[PDB]
């Protein structure tokens, strides 16, 4: 029996691909800079973000959505790097999702003390498609609950190279990241990067 129904934890799965993945995060950031987006309550997120791929998650007039254009540059988000595409496919396939074809990758950067409040990934057209998570750099405590608010939370440390394929029931769980502890990592220096691959466009975009 699993810790999270439908989730597939692949520890250190991206450990070897880590250095290249980071070079690509930096490349993506040179075009679409990391920016701290504004929350519903008007607060600035402590986590900094950016996207790559055809679609990118962002804020838009009191709402949140996937856009083919970066509002900060008025240009498309950078294309999905080969390292990203490859790693995701290998993880998705190993987890039993060979047809998963993400068109969006939200890149999160956590500086010491950065955290992500509880939320569900429900902005995607088809929730049967999983979300592949890739952690890099400083370790973080990932928390997840259930399908509804105020449900009992479970914690899980996510470390450098860890990949989790959130499929099945786990795909809809409320989740977040507790305040990042300060520290040092050879490849990221003083932060943690997290990539979350999503199939954000409707199936028609595949034809
Ligand atoms: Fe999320």
């Amino acid at each position: 029996e699993p810790l999270a129904a439908g989730a597939v934890i692949l520890r250190r799965f991206a450990f070897n691909a880590a250095e290249q993945l980071i070079r690509d995060i930096n490349d993506v950031a040179s075009q679409s800079p990391f920016r701290q987006m504004v929350t519903p309550g008007g607060y600035t997120m402590s986590v900094a973000m950016t996207n790559c791929g055809h679609l990118g998650w962002t804020t838009h007039r009191q709402g949140y959505l996937y856009s083919p254009i970066d509002p900060q540059t008025n240009k498309p988000w950078p294309a999905m790097p080969q390292s990203f595409h490859n790693l995701c496919q290998r993880a998705a396939t190993a987890a039993g999702y060979p047809d998963f074809q993400p068109d969006a990758c939200l890149i999160n950067r956590y500086a010491p003390g950065a955290k992500l409040s509880l939320h569900q990934d429900k902005d995607e057209p088809d929730l049967r498609a999983p979300i592949v998570s890739v952690s890099l750099g400083l370790p973080a405590i990932f928390q997840f609950g259930g399908l509804k608010r105020n449900d009992p939370l479970k914690r899980l440390l996510l470390e450098h190279g860890d990949v989790v394929v959130w499929g099945g029931e786990s795909r809809l769980f409320y989740h977040g990241i507790q305040p990042l502890k300060a520290g040092f990592h050879p490849l990221t220096i003083d932060c943690r990067y997290n990539l979350t691959f999503r199939q954000a466009g409707k199936k028609e975009n595949l034809y």
